[PDB]
């Protein structure tokens, strides 16, 4: 029933780089999803205490949210695009695992995921 510590967003010993794909993931992908009308539940870790979801973190062992993704991208946390893409997919999948078809949050995830897919479909070639 308690909240876990949030995922890490900084690790000074992780090697970093700034690729055109990672720049796209921030400037296009994250920006598009973050501004969406359905973004709000996903802009920070699930607060299982405030939401009274005492079994959330019993079921979800790899939490992810866009607040975390945003900080990771802004801190150059990633080495490659695939790591960031995996974070977004973890976020969606968590929502699908925990929730039920047709729940509001699932419809929201689905809308964001459709936009995600459209954007990732045009991920630029690494230069
Ligand atoms: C600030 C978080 O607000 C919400 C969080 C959820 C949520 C998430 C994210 N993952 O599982 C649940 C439940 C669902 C809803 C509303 C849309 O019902 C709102």
């Amino acid at each position: 029933s308690m909240n876990p510590p949030p995922p890490e967003t900084s690790n000074p010993n992780k090697p970093k780089r700034q690729t055109n794909q990672l720049q796209y993931l921030l400037r296009v992908v994250l920006k598009t999803l973050w501004k969406h009308q359905f973004a709000w539940p996903f802009q920070q870790p699930v607060d299982a205490v405030k939401l009274n979801l005492p079994d959330y973190y019993k079921i979800i062992k790899t939490p992810m949210d866009m607040g975390t993704i945003k900080k990771r991208l802004e801190n150059n946390y990633y080495w490659n695009a695939q790591e960031c893409i995996q974070d977004f997919n973890t976020m969606f999948t968590n929502c699908y695992i925990y929730n039920k078809p047709g729940d509001d949050i699932v419809l929201m995830a689905e809308a964001l995921e459709k936009l995600f897919l459209q954007k990732i479909n045009e991920l630029p070639t690494e230069e």
